[PDB]
């Protein structure tokens, strides 16, 4: 098989919700062993609930990206009970701070990860860009600043690894159906939708089919590439 | 009397330009995720290599004939494939000319010609259906230096162009069109492999996956992507 | 300086075409502008000379061989070789032929002008892009392909004539003050400026000063580039 | 043209691309006040004004400290006006991006209120010259490349209804201090990369950044204009 993720441990953050959820539960059903994160106890015992209730081995944890001690911590944790994670998919005025602390979190937790990838000579890191919601000019601009931060980003990791058979790559997404979105007003919608040549928004499901496919042994000569999901609507 | 399981099965995809190499990995591929696979060739020679290749691999499907750069050839063929085999949902242009047939404007002209030729011909039953994937492959990186990186930069340019423009004008109607951008495939050394963070060549396998993937059910909001599959060289 | 030079810029009759002618004179270029009818170049003459700039307004038709080539000798015979060439002259489903035909006569005029550029050993080509003409959707695929059209087309050239001191450049305007532009409802007219962080739009003489510095000896080394000049939105 | 009855900042103006665009400036008209990271720097700055008969003066400035660029810019005030011209000039990738653009945000953010105030700007951003390299060389390259357009192309958004302008200028192998002293070879190999096939000259930079400093260029912002002679990296 080409597509089987079994016999891997994958680390996902920001795994309680929309996004990040369907790409745990890809994940575990590609076969893996899927470690999802959130910020908060309530948010890890949801996702080990969901992951039972899916059938997927493997456990829900609390991370704060932001924070060394607990990447530290935490990384410790799962060599202890569950193998190295060699699958990592980082997904947990203001658009420069916004931008700086996410570019620092990606290095943070990928920067942890890579000795476990280093010496299994193996690796896949994919980093989630953030959907698109906000309107007018500074939900554009966060929006743009973040995804060309990511692809930069993504980039430069991608040749600092190469060499040790680990591929990064990133996956951006356009208009998803998620919590923010189903809030959003009538006229957000329908502007958006104007925009977008599918017509519809994208599923969850959909950002996790690429993710799940970057993850496998097929995609092991993409690397550095950011795979936008996006119904076609293009926003730089 | 017997149903495969995979992703791609009830399907019709034709993919030009099949005889050798990256054409003849995606044929095969398409065909394992158990597509009906029509693989195309300019001489008869190439089309019966095509048919007993599919054969030998246990492949449905055929070899034909076609001239992407006539409307006679593009229209007949397209007929006998309904004729006998239906309507062809999954399309690969991967046959592109190269300046071995000043050169740069020529060449991608030629190629954007074809790709248009050929996409709006299988509309019409994509749009019937309500379902569609075209998939456009580009030029492998080919001469090592001047007019080589001019040709190369320019195809990818037209290629990545083309391929959000058509998306977007045949989105509405769930077809999705989407453009693979390899790198350097294997098929001074040491240089080039310098050039590379994977430290290699691609196979034309990790071409066919990409396709593949490109053409699932998992893959439907992506579109106007340009996918690069290059271990991490990027050239513009 | 631009003084004793020859310009030659298509498409003067009108908007930023004239406000090029103007500006080139201005600098002390001597101007030939053109128009695809007599009456169009007569008006070029008269506004030319109102403005106390030397040159002529002469008949051309970008899209015929013949009509280049002649206009080209007649200029040589009266005038000098044009050095500076400014190219100006150019629902869903009308992007493909638009974007071809004006490549191909952008194509035809600086390939003709090259002879002349390549024995003085210097030269500048400069491409000028569309504005977002009609709008919606159809508008902006047609402007976002013609843009990629001619940001990959202006790279490309650029490649060709670089060892010549032949410098290849363009210019993408975004809302210009125009007919298309002041005849739209206020509400469209209030959107479009909250896309715009100017929040205004831009005067045809911003985009000739964008020229007029191109053509000079200080942009000497700048070549292959796109420059956009559209308040800071952008669509592609 | 004119940049007469302006004042403009241009950081790292000691030498090369920082030092001609302080001249070119200057020759436009305008009141220069170029820094370096040194009293001798700034010494230098102040002469070679003098000697191109340029107003203005050099001063000592560090653009990673909030204390030099809040003192710097209270001392331009005081002695000269408001600067509404900023050229920014001034494992080891991801450090090398983020403080260079910690730079360019902590100057451009601290020189914003003064033109906030006049309702007019520039703010112009230099990137890195090519070719101080290996493979590592062209990972950096790219990444704060990349930093550069991203950045570049965000401030212009956030400060655009005050009609200030951010653009920026992408040099590629230009003729400097750095790059006369590479090696033969990499200065060959780079050479034969360029369609122009020469180098770029530092007024040539220079000539750019006084045209996006120009009234001419106020449509023009949020670009990265690249000065490279054809060669494009990715
Ligand atoms: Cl805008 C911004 C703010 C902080 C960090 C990055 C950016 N933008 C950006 N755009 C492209 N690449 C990068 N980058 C790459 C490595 C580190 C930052 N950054
Ligand atoms: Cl003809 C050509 C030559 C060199 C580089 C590009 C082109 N054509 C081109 N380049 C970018 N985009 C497009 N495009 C988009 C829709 C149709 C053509 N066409
Ligand atoms: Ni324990």
């Amino acid at each position: 098989q080409s597509m089987s993720l079994q016999g891997k441990v994958a680390l996902v953050t920001g795994a309680s919700r929309g996004i990040g959820q369907a790409i745990a539960l890809e994940l575990g059903r590609l076969g893996a062993v899927v470690i999802g994160t959130a910020t908060s106890a309530s948010g890890a015992e949801k996702i080990a609930e969901t992951l039972k209730a899916n059938g997927v081995e493997g456990a829900g944890l609390v991370l704060d990206v932001s924070s060394d001690e607990s990447v530290a911590a935490t990384l410790e944790h799962i060599q202890q009970h569950l193998g190295q994670p060699l699958i990592v998919v980082n997904n947990a005025d203001e658009w420069f701070d916004v931008v700086n602390t996410n570019l620092n979190s990606l290095y943070r937790l990928s920067k942890a990860v890579l000795r476990g990838m280093t010496k299994a000579r193996w690796g896949r890191i994919i980093n989630i860009g953030s959907v698109v919601g906000a309107m007018g000019n500074a939900g554009q601009t966060n929006y743009a600043a973040a995804k060309a931060g990511l692809e930069g980003f993504t980039r430069a990791l991608a040749r600092e690894v190469g060499s040790r058979a680990i591929t990064v790559n990133a996956v951006a997404p356009g208009f998803i159906d998620t919590d923010m979105t189903r809030e959003l007003p009538e006229a957000q919608r329908e502007a958006l939708l104007g925009q977008i040549p599918l017509g519809r928004l994208g599923q969850a499901e959909e950002i996790a089919k690429v993710v799940g496919f970057l993850a496998s042994d097929g995609a092991a000569y993409v690397t550095g590439a950011t795979v936008p999901v996006n119904g076609g609507m293009y926003m730089s």
